């Protein structure tokens, strides 16, 4: 069975038994898993994605950037809404330049536990480089059971332009194959979740090129999992789609290091999605 | 069926086609669901669970304690191997005194960011306290969709005596019902997974209990599942074994904070387990 089929079965699963709430439809607790092997990525078909702006996103964060600016320049607006300066002083944050997002993903894996000050400041050598701590122990004890980068930071949410989705993920190494699990608190299933998997899927990719190992597993954990009340006729059309099989996805060179990639180096073969 | 056999399920399922890496052998990616509802506490029947020992441990996280003594002079000895002097000493730290296991689960729930020091140490209104944040969550918004408290923390994970293996937990509202998620990174399935079950549904339970809403689900998510190998023959003689209807839990007064409940308020009827199996390091 196709591997999209979790998602639309969740989906049917939620809009049919969900819970109402003043307005989405909730459940609470789900687990999906995607296979990687063999170059397939799972870049959802029954509706696009917006791949450009997974990969771009991604390597924004692989960086440890929090400014907003660097993606507007590259055409992706996802946190447009959230980087104005008028967004900026409603939250409270009266010093913040325009862009200024606050100690997001890109901040914490790169420098988890180091004071914010603004997103120009130099953090060289301070907090924790999760990402890097994650690859050196993927090569030197595969074993080990807490390769782990966390986004969630209880004293840098209420710093941060949006408290982060994705709270954490853990890596496992068997069978000559890296697999990811992500822990997301909440998750729109309509616009948010696929973009979501590709991200994720698209990390894995990227830490098992740099490891040495082949991608083997996205497992895609979900707390509050939920559709908006006015996508379910939307909802309901996509749910009439057959899956199409996933695209392939393959590193174009021999990449060293996670902060040498660039958007050019990703081939995205044979990606049909449906209208 | 009885919500035990999601349990000796992927015990099964590991034994089966886990893969094998002291030997484990072990799958990625779980997640069941236990009913907490009218009054039924998962507590597994297939073995003997420490009871006394759950509901203690977890008394002392609530009190934010990290004094592994604290729990031995109630004849707990759960945290015993990694407070000891010698412990402590062959980890790297030099000035911790016999019992301090470090900024753990206590100190996380209650003083999440403060500077560690030692067990002592007055933490009172220092770092953020994420157990009473959940319940004035609950209390005051409980459609939001962050109701989460977090062990896991990249800064004081060298320091402590073990790094957790529970790091997170989330929290969910739906008519009139409380579930929790709990995400575990490792799992042992034979002597760990039925105490962590245990845990975080009578976390639940008072968390439940001090908001005025009713039980709902445990969600258990694992990371790394497994087995060790020297424990298969122990594991293929308990997934012989039936599970029992679980006990029912009631708490015998009216709790009025988080931090008042004391071992006796809970009341566990009916628990009829199979006996213990050993499976020794
Ligand atoms: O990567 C992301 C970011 C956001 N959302 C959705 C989930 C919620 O619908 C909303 C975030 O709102 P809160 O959960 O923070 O309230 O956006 C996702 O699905 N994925
Ligand atoms: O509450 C706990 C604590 C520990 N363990 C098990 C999981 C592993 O077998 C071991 C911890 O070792 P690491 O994952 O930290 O290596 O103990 C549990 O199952 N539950």
């Amino acid at each position: 069975r196709h591997d999209e089929y979790q998602y639309l079965d969740l989906i049917r699963q939620i809009m049919r038994t969900g819970n109402r709430k003043g307005g989405t439809i909730s459940m609470f607790g789900a687990q999906m898993r995607y296979s990687l092997r063999d170059g397939i990525f799972p870049l959802l078909t029954t509706k696009r994605v917006f791949w450009r702006g997974v990969a771009e996103e991604l390597l924004w964060f692989v960086r440890g950037s929090t400014n907003a600016k660097e993606l507007q320049e590259k055409d992706i607006h996802i946190w447009d809404g959230n980087s104005s300066k008028e967004f900026l002083n409603k939250m409270g944050f009266h010093d913040r330049e325009e862009g200024d997002l606050g100690p997001v993903y890109g901040f914490q894996w790169r420098h988890f536990g180091a004071p914010y000050a603004d997103m120009h400041t130099d953090y060289t050598g301070q907090g924790v480089d999760q990402l890097q701590q994650v690859i050196d122990t993927i090569k030197n004890n595969p074993d080990d059971r807490r390769i782990i980068m966390c986004a969630w930071n209880p004293v840098d949410v209420p710093k941060m332009a949006l408290p982060p989705c994705h709270c954490l993920c853990q890596f496992y190494v068997a069978n000559g194959e890296l697999s990811c699990q992500l822990y997301q608190r909440s998750a729109d299933m309509g616009l948010g979740v696929p973009f979501n998997i590709a991200s994720y899927a698209l990390l894995t990719y990227m830490i098992a090129h740099v490891t040495d190992l082949k991608p083997g597993d996205f497992v895609h954990t979900l707390g509050d999992a939920h559709v908006y009340s006015n996508h379910c006729e939307a909802l309901e059309e996509q749910l009439k789609r057959e899956p199409r099989p996933f695209p392939s996805l393959k590193i174009k060179r021999k990449v060293e290091n996670i902060s040498d990639f660039k958007f050019e180096d990703f081939e995205l073969d044979g990606y049909k999605p449906h209208p």
